[PDB]
């Protein structure tokens, strides 16, 4: 009748971490290949892959069933931990399950892992369906004892707290006591009026995956495969059995199969994706809408007076901006996003007031004039043909994302601000996952297969260093890989296994990935993960997943460029009182400064953000970038595709009169494209040019244009066919020839494949320009801040003193009486060496040197230095390392005679 006869209600993904092999989407695609309509994933004490589950479910037509597996702990069975599955039947249940999981982690745990108390199920109860745990459950273990009274006590709990919502779970996977328990559970179930359910307790996709999952478990547990003492809790039968295979396994208990279909139908959880659940912003008695309109119009007034400080020009130039402003404002308010813009502007402001550097990145946010008006971004988008619809497209369901990051060192300062702002409980850090990439998986599998370190490292050293590296990429890039694979049985067995485990989730990361902001308690939105002491709580959804589930987040990034600008500006602005000049606003600098572009065309881009590569210096030389547009272009030009397709040469040639500019091609061009293609010498370089060509040539809206760029990325059969038609009749309607329109469409689509995000490139290029302008106008304080930042890399600071020399700057060698922790700039414009860069010293010892010398400089020699201070902060190892950096070369003798003095005078301290 209804027709499907089985669904899997207990399945682990690799997100269980203790076990599992298959990722979330692959498990969903298996279910569907099996012709199943639904699928429970019940990972161990987490919902980490839930957002991925839901996305892959919709894609495959499969209904996701939300659950988790636990180890349970009641006073009846003492210290023995038992298994339970908890399924969320509705959203009440989902939230109860999220609370249950959080509660386990917050309680803390030991080697045994996180555990729930059975009685937590009393209050955390509604909307949950429980499967009994099988032989390894409460009732299963009591049954296997054969203590009738104990069994009755155990089930009684479920009869009271879970009527019609507790199922006795039956599992045939060829494991000890399964059938004996099953026989006794079926007797219990008839005697009590209780229902039975079959599961396959799935840990892998196919039966032939068993050996690889054994290896995965052994890596986690820390055993070698051939160890007799190694836990063998799994069988080869624990794969995703088909409907028929389960139908035959349980042909004797049809209720058990049918109860899977029934439970699957009762379980209907909405996890909504792709829309924000924003926290509330302090708007007074103003609408959120109206408060944003106000701050944006008035922010636009500041920008306009900076850009056009002649009032005659500001009037004539103004309409365009006001129209852009209210056009954006309309999309933001009608989509329900003004709170978002407001939160981000507040955050950007707060981090300026306090000393919290935020990264260059802005998603596609620099194409918003409102972002600019609000001081979220610092570039005029109308000057640079940056497009609002590439950031927030009204014809689309979107989540605007400024992707703002800050340095992880300052997380506590920011968690604090955003708790004061939105509520302490509504604020949380975000989980990261450790996976087994190429080098690691080889190492891990190799050890489990019993190889000594030497054998396996002879393999892993053949995997290239490269950021993205995979085993498949490694085998193509390195010919010795194929060779030893075919020539060595042990290596073949090893790599075949490493291929099955590559990418697999191993653990919660060492550090968090960001700070997330909820409208209420975090637990209203994500479950928590914590350490063994229930500390370091983090959302069980990571960066991408947490935001897809509708939370505002701010990422950690360790990029030190804004820290450098910050420090350099502090140093510049001290030169304030020294000649009573107003502070510098790095945001207020001209973008056509000649000194800046002179220095850049000279390829002098050491310590200039993004532009330090030898390759990039080669490119700058040939290109001779003399405007900011060219700086935006550099990252788009400097790629393997553009260089090995002649586009870089075309761009450079058309720039310097060596090649005629066409819009874009000699034959296949149209003059209406000239304003669009002008800044790039008629080359389609940007994603936004793709969009403007569809708008201008064939009458697309900017939002419909962003939909065509998106369709060009996917490259699907039916997809294009339709846009190809819109684009045809759009050009026809502009009086443009059909064959030309189509031939230009082919070119747009060719170049769209390399097409760079102009707004992403521009936000970064502005930061390059800032480091470039600083270097040109305040070389001493700029290099000083850069050398401070790189202090712990000695190779790197050395290359920076070389650059300083090359610049005509005077960097002074370590001076004990003159030096600070940071490099700084004396009243002469000479760089005073930062003592922090002397390897083997440290902020602790140095603070104690400055603390002494301050209080009455001081010092006149080595004896006088440790005459007071202190061994308990300024010991010998630090002193000898100070001598050899030459820090005492202005007082007494040289390094040699200082080491053998050392001494000796040492003891004259006390």
């Amino acid at each position: 009748m209804s027709e499907p006869r089985f669904v899997h209600l207990r399945v682990h993904s690799d997100y269980s971490m203790i076990d599992g092999l298959a990722k979330t989407a692959p498990l969903v695609k298996k279910a569907a290949a099996l012709g199943m309509p639904a699928l429970a994933i019940t990972d161990f004490t987490n919902l980490c892959g839930l957002v991925k589950f839901y996305g892959a479910g919709h894609g495959a037509g499969i209904k996701p069933i939300v659950g988790a597996d636990f180890n349970v702990q009641c006073d009846l069975l003492g210290d023995e931990l038992t298994h339970l599955t908890v399924l969320a039947a509705n959203n009440t249940g989902y939230q109860n399950l999220t609370l249950l999981i959080s509660k386990a982690y917050q309680r803390g745990y030991g080697a045994a892992g996180p555990i729930i108390d059975r009685d937590w199920l009393i209050e955390l109860n509604e909307g949950l369906i429980l499967l009994s745990g099988g032989r390894m459950g409460d009732v299963g273990r009591s049954l296997l004892r054969g203590n009738s009274a104990l069994v009755d006590e155990c089930v009684a709990f479920y009869e009271e707290h879970f009527p019609d919502r507790y199922f006795l779970e039956l599992i045939r996977t060829g494991r000890p006591d399964e059938e004996s328990y099953l026989h006794a559970a079926v007797e219990l179930a008839e005697a009590r009026g209780l229902p039975v359910v079959a599961t396959n307790d799935v840990r892998f996709i196919d039966s032939s995956d068993f050996d690889a999952h054994e290896i995965r478990v052994a890596i986690h547990d820390g055993f070698t495969l051939d160890d007799p003492k190694r836990p063998r809790n799994y069988s080869p039968q624990q794969y995703m059995r088909s409907e028929e295979e389960m139908c035959e396994l349980f042909a004797d208990i049809p209720e058990a199969l049918a109860n899977t279909v029934e439970i699957a139908k009762r379980c209907n959880v909405t996890v909504r994706l792709g829309e924000y659940f924003l926290p509330q912003f302090p708007t007074g008695d103003m609408s959120t809408e109206d408060y944003l309109v106000k701050r944006a119009k008035e922010g636009l007034e500041e920008r306009l007076a900076f850009l056009f400080p002649d009032e005659e020009e500001r009037l004539k130039r103004r309409p365009e901006y006001d129209e852009r402003l209210e056009t954006e404002l309309q999309v933001i308010n009608q989509m329900g996003f003004p709170g978002y813009f407001l939160i981000v502007m507040e955050f950007i402001q707060w981090s300026k007031d306090n000393g919290v550097p935020v990264g260059p990145g802005r998603g596609s946010g620099a194409g918003s004039l409102v972002a600019y008006a609000l001081k979220i971004t610092d570039l005029d988008p109308l000057e640079f043909d940056l497009l609002f619809e590439r950031f927030l497209n009204p014809e689309r369901v979107s989540m605007p994302d400024f992707d703002v990051d800050f340095c992880m060192e300052k997380r506590d300062q920011v968690i604090e601000h955003v708790a004061d702002m939105y509520g302490r409980d509504a604020v949380s850090q975000i989980i990261t996952f450790g996976t087994m990439a190429a080098k690691a998986v080889i190492r891990d599998v190799g050890r489990v297969l019993g190889h000594p370190y030497g054998f396996v490292d002879r393999i892993s050293k053949l995997i290239p260093p490269d950021p993205g590296m995979t085993l498949a990429k490694a085998f193509e890039a390195e010919p010795q890989l194929p060779e030893i694979y075919e020539a060595d049985e042990e290596v073949k067995a090893l790599i075949d296994m490493a291929r099955k485990l590559e990418g697999v989730t191993r653990n919660a990361g060492k550090h968090a990935g960001g700070v997330v902001i909820a409208p209420t308690k975090i637990t209203d939105f994500a479950p928590l993960y914590c350490d063994e002491e229930g500390k370091h709580p983090v959302t069980q959804f990571d960066k991408s997943d947490v935001e897809y589930a509708g939370l505002v987040k701010f990422d950690f990034l360790g990029l030190r460029t804004l820290t450098i600008i910050n420090w350099a500006l502090e140093m510049i602005n001290k030169r304030r009182a020294k000649n009573g000049e107003p502070p510098l606003d790095i945001a207020a600098i001209p973008l056509d400064d000649k000194k800046s572009f002179d220095m850049l065309q000279r390829s002098e881009t050491t310590a200039v953000f993004q532009l330090e590569s030898r390759g990039m210096k080669d490119l700058i030389k040939r290109l001779q970038p003399d405007c900011f547009e060219d700086m935006i272009a550099l990252v788009a030009l400097f790629r393997p595709g553009p260089l090995q397709s002649g586009m870089v040469d075309n761009f450079i040639d058309r720039k310097h009169g060596r090649e005629e500019i066409s819009y874009p091609d000699v034959q296949w061009q149209h003059e209406s494209l000239k304003p669009v293609l002008e800044p790039t010498y008629g080359i389609i370089l940007y994603q936004e040019q793709v969009m403007q060509i569809a708008q201008v040539l064939s009458g697309y809206t900017l939002g419909g244009a962003d939909m065509l760029r998106r369709a060009m990325g996917k490259k699907k059969p039916e997809e294009m066919a339709k846009q190809r038609s819109v684009f045809a009749e759009g050009a026809e309607k502009n009086g443009i020839n059909a064959e030309l329109a189509m031939k230009i469409f082919d070119l747009v689509e060719k170049f769209a494949g390399y097409g760079f995000n102009k707004s992403h490139s521009a936000a970064y290029a502005l930061v390059s320009y800032q480091t470039l302008w600083l270097k040109a106008h305040y070389p001493a304080e700029f290099m000083a801040a850069v050398m401070t930042a790189d202090m712990d890399n000695t190779e790197k600071v050395v290359g920076l003193v070389d650059e300083c020399w090359r610049m005509g700057l005077k960097i002074l060698p370590p001076d004990i009486n003159s030096g600070l922790y940071h490099f700084h700039v004396n009243d002469d414009g000479e760089i005073v060496y930062g003592i922090g860069a002397i390897k083997g010293v440290g902020e602790g010892p140095i603070e104690a040197i400055i603390e002494a010398r301050n209080k009455g400089g001081y010092f006149r020699e080595l004896f006088d230095l440790c005459a007071r201070t202190d061994t308990k902060k300024l010991n010998r190892r630090v002193l000898e390392k100070l001598i050899m950096s030459g820090a005492f070369d202005r007082l007494g003798p040289h390094r040699a005679a200082l080491m053998n003095s050392l001494g000796d005078a040492l003891k004259a301290a006390d």
